[PDB]
């Protein structure tokens, strides 16, 4: 539909976010340890900073689709056994900076989501959709952190939020410019990938 | 009641009897109000509901994330949406209506207000919106004894314990303000809104905004 409109707009972009080294490497099991570690703290800041944009752009968005998304969202352990085991607390995710592509990528979501709700569900789709996609080919991972990760992400009620986020999605007329904001956002999410394999500096 | 709940409410002085003791209230645990005058009511509180949960999620991207999570949880689960579609069944009011009928002004002007403070900070919007949320909670303590089903139904989502768990919810993220004067002024405002809110139904004011 059209996130498969917008998947065929970027190109080559795609495979270089959801087929990237990182992911290659989590599925083969020899991503190191402290570069994951490293990964799940930013990610650990960039969560935080999608559900506040969500909870802005939401307040914009068709009553209906948006009500269906937020209760997916704030519904109610995975991660919460991997912070444990690769000793991630709260303080330390507070207490780390931002590297800068993930600065970035906050500051991206929170202006569209200032904005216009169909902007920002274009600019949040890649992280949601690609995400939904990586988890099903991690899942088969022999090194049993990554797999666990990955299950989250390959789980029925992961499904269920990207069926809820695409059905918001196929009621907006794509234009040139909200390929533009999907482009940007996939270009970002390949970045997040490349800054941890170098374990970019933490100063934002 | 205690802490700043308690602090806000003795702030508003005789205002808050002439909120959660109106004379609109007293009709409904008498019985005595015109089903005509409830229905105009519900139809305004269906556009205020839908309008005071945007600017909720607006003023939570503003709040501390473990205070807004608890809340979210609550407002997005899934009696509220079952009780007030009996109602709505029972009083003849679909979507259509309520989409359909304009604002009275004060709705147009207590909506206006919950957004103004939610575009702005997370702790004036939790304040602005207390006098709702805890004020319903003690009216519907209250109706839940009425001899008429409609305001004994109405009253039984408000009474529920879990209304009650949302309104702990709150609480516990109303406990971290820091309560100021102005604050104070901006609590006093809504409960104006509350009872110009009910005086506005009971004359069935011009649906025109």
């Amino acid at each position: 539909g059209n996130v498969e409109n917008l998947i065929n707009g970027v190109g080559e972009l795609w495979n270089k976010y959801v087929k990237h080294e990182f992911i290659l490497k989590m599925r083969d099991g020899s991503l190191p340890l402290d570069i994951f570690r490293y990964y799940l703290i930013q990610d650990g800041k960039y969560v935080e900073d999608m559900l506040r944009a969500l909870l802005i752009a939401s307040s914009k968005g068709p009553i209906d689709k948006v009500t269906k998304i937020l209760n997916l969202v704030f519904s109610s352990e995975t991660h919460g056994k991997l912070y444990s085991k690769l000793d991630i607390s709260r303080d330390v995710i507070v207490k780390t900076g931002y590297n800068l592509i993930n600065y970035a990528y906050t500051r991206h979501l929170y202006y569209y989501a200032n904005l216009d709700w169909n902007k920002f569900l274009v600019a949040w789709t890649p992280c949601m959709f690609g995400y939904s996609i990586v988890g099903d080919y991690v899942i088969d991972s022999p090194n049993e952190v990554y797999k666990t990760w990955a299950s989250f992400y390959a789980s029925t009620e992961y499904k269920k939020r990207i069926e809820a986020i695409l059905y918001a999605l196929d009621e907006v007329s794509i234009t040139e410019d909200l390929l533009n904001i999907f482009i940007n956002s996939v270009r970002f999410e390949i970045g997040f990938w490349d800054a941890s394999l170098r374990k970019d500096p933490t100063v934002y």
